[PDB]
């Protein structure tokens, strides 16, 4: 037949495959309308558990006008630029300067303008490849009164309090007091100590973590994420440098071969440095209620974070948070791909032409080679992003962990001032008492450093980011959906079962890589899963995402990648499949 | 309609749009079957102008068996893995060790195995997004007897002899002798001094370079690649580093802000160094006829290049060749995108939600934002690569410039030994006498450095790469097609008319960036065109591509990118278009 007609039929067949996968219906947790305004004569929803950032908020963290959120949801579902622009973003504005009146003196002195919702209708964007953004569903997010939300918030608060603690010293006596504290309180939560009961949602069973130990503290549940050092090799270690190739029987060593162990990736003929920008240690954000409310009212605090000179390999929790702050969409997984390519990590052996050219007479660059995987790992990211944007904006609209910390802080402060507000976070306040007292101490320290000599007692979740979370709902996670999708692409494309012989940790003292004490075996699949773990949890340690957001959007990204892979497989006439270890432990052939 | 049905309809609509663009028929130059075996009783084609690398070659650079090339073409068209594996790749093999007998002692002592054709059938791969690999045509490649081929190989010979000459010193007296020589020889070629005649093919007229000066020597013809310094800003300069953002009225400065002028791209929270690995200066490859013939017989010389320790900003021509040797598919253009995103270069103003958030209430990350452009610039590359693989393997199969230099060298050596061979490169030999004599001197020097105390006189095109070209035909260029596609994506997505206030050159003495002497204005569109120029002509500086390969592959990539953009525009409900300045000076709205 015609080549153009064959191309049309291949594209139509891929669309038919995407359509025949069906639409998994996306269910919210019902929090949007279940929580009501505390005012006895006001029956409108409070929307406290809903992502209400940017809409004008009262002094307690709830929005003044529930209609303001209703218009926001309508604009989400419609996608119209005029309806988005007609939304009220930020607080009341000064008639003279045109600038919004901020609650905090910091945002008023900066003359901060409002920041807008980041692609509130990207979930309505169609996808030429892979699953449609609305064809796949994440499960309902945990509700505020759920023990899962309490466990997630405890994890977030402990990460915020443990931001300056280095990953290589999780078991070290120096951090033993904070590590044992975190382990004790997490294991004091019925989410961690008590297993899932029969009849619980399957995703609830899947994402439930057991007893928290130092070996799995702040770690994911992906296979290989809990095995070995905390940080993935691909997030800290470099790669085989230019010149370290083998030419027949002669093995030439790169003159820059030490750059592999100095965290430098062979990025073509130039280098990607794995060293992260050093955010100011101990400097958290939105620890003051006025600044937090301004951020909830869309105060653009982007770029307000201060940084130490130079760059170091990720050592502290805050370093991982900084890494996931600015990462260029697929940058973690593009870097992992570059490491695997430079290290000569073989592609999936079921890919064609992977044998030595003595046998197949065919090198692989464009298809089943470096270029194919490099393009796939990067094209999967925007598709996963569209799906997660649909999940964030049109389905769940889950409030950010900063907003949950705001509700918890205002609830804990209410008895002190004689009031009683936000009973939905009462379980979180009660079960996180000790974590909340140390959070209050840390917030008092930060707010004294902020400029308030005698700051009000604040239990807000300390934010690694000055703007806090990105300006979209937390559930799901764009970073974690891209993590799932790109790691799925890499595990399918590369021989993910390949064992990593050299396992490196960041040195406990110096800014360098040392051979990890891990005496086990680390696979490529395990380390890619650990890298997805690292990015998603680093979103958690910034305070911008809950754990369940990360795990479920990682699954969503894996689904996006699988759909894309099945659709592109229709484009190759070669007899081949991707051996793809899924996050659930099974392998799919694509 | 249903959302799933709407997704299917959008994908099938993009497929109909791709189908309705039609198929531009792909014409070769007729060189494949026009040159015949000089043996009188043998009437089979010589296939000398055909890409015959890998197929066994005689002592003069032609293939022993035309049936070998015929089977290679049949395997190209079929794409069958078995037929590709059944192809005779490399020379005769030792029955004892199983290794092929190499003509050169270098490849025999290395026990070199064969290297396969890189995606000989990737042009048969269908594309779910954008134009089909076979729906777009690049014009016929110039023939060996054409003055265009003589000009191309002269430019390539001139680049090889000037690989150690720095871009910031093109007009410097110490290189004035080599630059004036190159200018005089190029302007002595009727391709450069004589303009295109009426009735010539329009692509020939469009790609014909006129009078060669110091300010346009070794430069492209894209708009903006001829004004300003040689190297694009994005190939050498860094970008705004993390911490240098503007927060309301306060302008925080990054503690690492000097990294922008040190050639350090803010790659999320980590950095990309623009410094390229220093290939061994004065070390060229395939200068000896035996090593060249082994490479023609698929000798795997990859990684055989040597490097000095460290990395430096691109100064010499060999540095650009090294940069394009290993660049990860979209690396130059992904780096340019990262620079434009870190620098805060505004997106296309016709993109939606690009106003301040006070007006539009919407940030752009997933759609019309950093993630969108990153994913687009990375996904256009593999589609352009498929199109160029079709052009390389199924249509043109143009011999590599190393193979052109082989024919030229054997033709020049034949009268010395009393014979005569390859009269099709007689025009190249006659018109390039001075360049060929300097190439003979340089090749003799390199072959003495290789290990031959008294090497045979060789006029081979010196190769920046030990394997020389990648194992596919030169026409078109994968790097140039990716450059065209990705730079088109960046010019469409970003406000490409934005002027770059700061223009940097690599310092004439130190490995650093100085303020360029350019008193004119440089735009983002011009600098992206210059970056595509830099990559394509760096492939020329390697000696692996001719100029026409580069320019026509850049046009093909621009077509790929435009088709992808049209097909993606159907996926967005926003009222927007990409303002896209083409390589022909016109602007398309997408
Ligand atoms: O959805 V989030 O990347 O803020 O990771
Ligand atoms: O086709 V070439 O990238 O060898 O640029
Ligand atoms: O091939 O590249
Ligand atoms: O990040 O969002
Ligand atoms: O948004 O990211
Ligand atoms: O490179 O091809
Ligand atoms: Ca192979
Ligand atoms: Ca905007």
């Amino acid at each position: 037949q015609s080549r153009a007609k064959a191309s049309f039929d291949t594209r139509v067949a891929a669309a038919e495959l995407a359509l025949n996968r069906g639409v998994v219906p996306s269910f919210a947790n019902g929090e949007e309308l279940l929580y009501r305004n505390p005012d006895p004569d006001n029956t409108d929803p409070s929307f406290i558990a809903s992502f209400t950032k940017g809409l004008p908020h009262d002094d307690n963290g709830a929005i003044i006008d529930p209609d303001d959120f209703l218009a926001f949801v309508r604009a989400i579902n419609s996608g119209d630029e005029k309806e988005i622009a007609d939304l009220t973003l930020g607080p009341a504005r000064d008639p003279e300067t045109g600038l919004p009146i901020w609650r905090s003196d910091l945002a008023n002195s900066l003359e901060l303008e409002v920041r807008g919702w980041e692609n509130s209708s990207a979930g309505l964007t169609f996808d030429l490849e892979g699953p449609d953004a609305q064809s796949i569903a994440m499960p309902p997010a945990p509700v505020l009164t759920s023990p899962e939300l309490v466990a997630e918030i405890a994890e977030l608060y402990l990460m915020a309090l443990g931001r300056e603690i280095e990953f290589s010293e999780f078991d070290s006596p120096k951090n033993a007091e904070y590590i044992q504290f975190a382990i004790d309180q997490l294991n004091g939560l019925e989410w961690f100590n008590t297993p899932a009961k029969l009849g619980d949602p399957p995703a609830e069973i899947r994402r439930r973590r057991g007893e928290v130990t130092v070996g799995n503290l702040f770690r994911g549940i992906l296979p290989g994420s809990e095995v070995g050092p905390y940080l993935s090799q691909y997030i800290i270690v470099g790669s085989k440098q230019i010149g370290s190739a083998t030419v027949g029987n002669k093995t030439l060593v790169s003159p820059n071969a030490a750059d592999e162990f100095d965290g430098e990736i062979a990025y073509g003929s130039i280098t990607i440095s794995q060293r992260v920008r050093i955010a100011t240690p101990g400097r958290d954000f939105m620890t003051d209620l006025k600044v937090f409310l301004d951020v909830q009212d869309a105060a653009d605090f982007r770029g307000f974070e201060s940084y130490e000179p130079g760059a170091r390999l990720i050592r502290t929790i805050r370093d991982l948070a900084t890494w996931v702050h600015f990462d260029a969409l697929y940058e973690a997984y593009l870097n992992a791909c570059l490491i695997l390519l430079a290290n000569g990590v073989p592609f999936d052996p079921n890919l064609p032409f992977q044998q030595e050219d003595k046998l197949d007479n065919q090198d692989v660059f464009v298809n089943f080679g470096s270029a194919h995987v490099l393009s796939l790992v990067t094209e999967v990211a925007t598709r996963a992003l569209k799906a997660v944007r649909y999940q964030k904006f049109n389905i769940h609209r889950r409030l950010r962990p900063e907003a949950t910390g705001g509700l918890i802080s205002v609830n804990k402060i209410a008895p002190q001032k004689g009031e009683s507000i936000f009973p939905e976070v009462d379980l979180a306040v009660e079960e996180l008492g000790d974590i909340l007292e140390k959070a209050e101490i840390s917030n008092r320290k930060q707010n004294i450093a902020d400029g308030d000599p005698d700051p009000d007692p604040s239990f807000l979740l300390p934010m690694a980011f000055a703007e806090g979370s990105p300006f979209h709902p937390s559930y799901g996670s764009g970073h974690a959906v891209v993590a799932g999708a790109c790691v799925t692409i890499l595990k399918a494309f590369f021989d993910s079962g390949i064992e990593i012989d050299q396992v490196f940790e960041v040195d406990k003292d110096e800014d360098k890589l040392v051979k990890s004490s891990f005496k086990g075996t680390l696979t490529v699949a395990g380390e890619l899963n650990k890298l997805a773990d690292n990015i998603a949890i680093g979103r958690n340690m910034a305070g911008v995402h809950y754990f369940s957001d990360q795990f479920e959007s990682l699954l969503l990204g894996e689904q996006v990648a699988i759909g894309i892979l099945e659709e592109q497989s229709l484009t190759y006439g070669e007899n081949f499949f991707f051996n793809l270890p899924k996050f659930d432990g099974t392998t799919i052939q694509i």
